[PDB]
């Protein structure tokens, strides 16, 4: 039921995967950095982590080929409204081709929830994407598998 999210290097942040076999820590590559995408019910594992409630899921994650974050950053008062509307977003979303896996992430160290999807490949995804609250605008980080 938790999710917690750090960014780095992937040469670092391997570092990390490699103490905690037994975790369930995914790494992944960035335009900006690599980021490692921890889901537990128990401790975060990182120092500094963005921590995160799942608050709804479809899927396991396991070893996506391409994972999508959508950093939505919302006011205080409209989370009741914001966590309302998206939870009507898995039920479209896990019908489509290559989709492994979507969390929804309420964050709790900041305003800026993250809508996470999981995906077989980066086409996958792709193929999908033919298909006031905010404080900010919001933007889309995507990553890549690391070998």
């Amino acid at each position: 039921m938790k999710v917690y999210i750090t960014y780095g290097t992937a040469d670092f942040l391997k570092t990390i995967v490699k103490k905690h076999p037994s975790e369930n820590i995914l790494l992944m590559q960035g335009q900006e950095n690599a980021i490692l995408i921890h889901e537990t019910s128990g401790d975060t594992v990182f120092q500094a982590p963005h921590a995160y409630e799942v608050i709804d899921q479809v899927g396991e994650i396991k070893h996506p080929g391409f994972a999508v974050l959508n950093n939505i950053a919302v006011t205080q008062e409209g989370r009741p409204l914001f966590e309302n509307k998206f939870k009507n977003r898995a039920g479209k979303v896990e019908n489509e081709p290559g989709f492994e896996a979507i969390r929804v992430l309420r964050p709790l160290d900041s305003d800026t929830y993250v809508i996470l999807t999981l995906w077989e490949t980066e086409r996958a995804f792709q193929d999908w994407q033919q298909s006031s609250i905010f404080s900010r605008p919001s933007y889309v980080t995507t990553y890549f598998a690391v070998e």
